[PDB]
């Protein structure tokens, strides 16, 4: 790819947070914590699952960052609708409003209704994620292996703002704790 160069500064939105989840000083940052961080509910909160938003907003144009998933065993990224559910079961579809991919027990794969499998021959450290707002696409990059293509949604019905999507997965492994990182420009 050459998607580079529309790089967009994500920062992570605390109020959006799981409650167990510690988010950085300079928001780039995001882990499981080992317990309720002793943080008050709110509504915009993600109640079941360990996902966080991203502050930022689009509505038009192309965007482009990069997050680090060094030795995590369970993640989910991508972008998803302002609107999406936060409380309660759910599962991660375009109908629900998500456009994302996994790694879940050694699999990769896209999060589709149902799911797709993923090839990648070289284990990701670090994910590329391209928006084109306009033309409807959603892309996944492996930064790792020379910005591999992963999976490309097109023909997306966004149907509202978009916001920057993480889940650093539960920990129960005891393998799981690493967090998620959004790499400098
Ligand atoms: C399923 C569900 N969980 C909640 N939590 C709250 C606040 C206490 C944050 C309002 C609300 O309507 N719901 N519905
Ligand atoms: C949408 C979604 N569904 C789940 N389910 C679980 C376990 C209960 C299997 C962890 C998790 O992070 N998510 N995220």
């Amino acid at each position: 790819h050459h998607h580079h160069h529309h790089m967009v500064h994500i920062t992570l939105d605390r109020n959006t947070a799981n409650s167990w989840l510690i988010i950085s000083k300079d928001r780039r940052q995001v882990r499981m914590g080992d317990t309720h961080q002793n943080v008050s509910d709110n509504k915009e909160r993600f109640s079941n699952y360990p996902m966080v938003l991203g502050a930022q907003r689009f509505s038009s144009g192309k965007m482009y960052w990069e997050v680090d998933v060094t030795q995590k065993e369970a993640w989910d990224l991508g972008v998803c609708r302002d609107s999406v559910q936060r409380k309660g079961q759910f599962s991660l579809s375009p109908e629900n409003g998500f456009w994302t991919i996994w790694l879940w027990q050694d699999s990769y794969e896209a999060g589709t209704s149902p799911q797709t499998t993923l090839h990648i021959q070289v284990p990701p450290c670090q994910i590329g994620i391209f928006v084109d707002y306009e033309a409807g696409v959603v892309s996944f990059y492996n930064i790792t292996d020379h910005g591999s293509l992963i999976y490309t949604f097109s023909e997306c019905v966004f149907a509202g703002p978009l916001r920057p999507f993480f889940n650093v997965g539960f920990n129960y492994s005891g393998g799981n704790a690493a967090p998620l990182k959004l790499c400098p420009l």
